[PDB]
């Protein structure tokens, strides 16, 4: 499975997940389906950012932790929208809102539940996204058009052919844990 994620992942996600992991006393040639997961959540979230017009999304995630709240304090100073408990994956100045994004090796309904639990009374959207084809989102509010939603459910179909065409796909779906 390493061999795997560096082969499909760009550089620059697979640094970001590497310290994301070592940040936690995780080796990523070791917890290797860990390592795929948080690739991907990356790559979903570029993805999603890159889906609408120029300027419609700032970019939370895969920033440093400072960086982040940086961010995050700006729009909130700026635009009057209150500010988040945890940090968020990206912000929207279209709808004026930030969005937390999943992508699930289970299934979305549990998913969106356990994230939804995290943020409560929160104002923060939640996309959630399968391998499969399926998302779920805050009051079926799905943000993107259908073309750029169909990008992101192909590119994660098409990563899950490949792990399976390669033996790592079983192992990959069956690491996911409950809240
Ligand atoms: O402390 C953390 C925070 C996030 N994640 C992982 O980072 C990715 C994105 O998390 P989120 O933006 O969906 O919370 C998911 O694979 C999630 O498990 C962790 O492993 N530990
Ligand atoms: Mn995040
Ligand atoms: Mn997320």
């Amino acid at each position: 499975m390493e061999d795997f994620v560096r082969q499909c992942f760009n550089p620059m996600i697979v640094e970001l997940a590497e310290k994301a992991m070592k940040e936690y006393g995780e080796d990523p040639k070791i917890e290797t389906n860990k390592f795929a997961a948080i690739c991907t959540h990356l790559e979903v979230c570029f993805m999603y950012s890159d889906g609408g017009s120029k300027h419609r999304f700032e970019i939370i995630e895969g920033r440093d932790r400072i960086m982040a709240w940086t961010v995050v304090n700006s729009i909130c100073n700026t635009t009057g929208v209150e500010k988040p408990k945890s940090l968020p994956d990206l912000y929207d100045y279209k709808e004026n809102r930030f969005i937390e994004i999943g992508v699930t090796r289970r299934e979305v309904h549990i998913y969106y539940l356990e994230k939804a639990n995290k943020i409560k009374s929160e104002k923060t959207h939640i996309h959630i996204f399968s391998f499969t084809g399926e998302e779920m989102a805050t009051k079926a509010d799905y943000t993107l058009d259908e073309e750029s939603r169909a990008r992101i459910k192909t590119r994660l179909f098409t990563i899950r052919q490949e792990m399976a065409s390669r033996s790592l796909w079983d192992s990959f779906r069956q690491s996911e844990r409950a809240a």
